[PDB]
């Protein structure tokens, strides 16, 4: 039945979770992001983004790249699985996605893009 | 069911692969560690050592402490699902554990415990 996860990331570049499990069972799966923080999206915004672990690096330095107006993700990025917006403080986002894009024997990671917070805020995503 | 691997740490301090799935058809699972290097075990030494993605950090850490001559592991670690020994240039070493340490949801972590090379040495182990 339970095809979503709440997470929070905080004014300490701490996920509340670094594991996430998609049951088999569930065709599309929902991360609600909210920020209970105090400060603004340009100081510690955090962003969701799950790609395979192999690219995880590759997303993390393109998106660097792209910069705070692009929510620090190359735009169109293949590699993505799925994402939401750099939210600040007291926003909160929601992606849905196909689990059918998570391939049984791939490893999956989840983290944030903001630049040097991926080192701490960085967990991993499998399948029950 | 293929229940083994084989696995080769390198003088660029590589993992030739950076991905294992244990099939769920194993009771369980073999790692054969090579090093096909050069390089001489007081330089270029490689374990494998299995961890959930939590503890990994830990056993990193603890590892230190033991110096080269304890394999840079704490002995009797209980974070440790399997190890290899440390070995050099032209060395194997395999472990064999059983699958019933894993489970299907939980993230796994293999790695290299002589100091500096998990940052290069880290891999995703996943039971499908
Ligand atoms: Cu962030
Ligand atoms: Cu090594």
């Amino acid at each position: 039945a339970e095809c979503s996860v709440d997470i929070q990331g905080n004014d300490q570049m701490q996920w509340n979770t670094n594991a996430i499990t998609v049951d088999k069972s569930c065709k599309q799966f929902t991360v609600n992001l909210s920020h209970p923080g105090n400060l603004p999206k340009n100081v510690m915004g955090h962003n969701f983004v799950l790609s395979t672990a192999a690219d995880m690096q590759g997303v993390v330095t393109d998106g660097m790249a792209s910069g705070l107006d692009k929510d620090f993700l190359k735009p169109d990025d293949s590699r993505v699985i799925a994402q939401t917006k750099l939210i600040g403080s007291g926003e909160k986002d929601s992606v849905t996605f196909d689990v059918s894009k998570l391939k049984e024997g791939e490893q999956f990671m989840f983290f944030c893009t903001f630049p040097g917070h991926s080192a701490l805020m960085k967990g991993h995503l499998t399948l029950k």
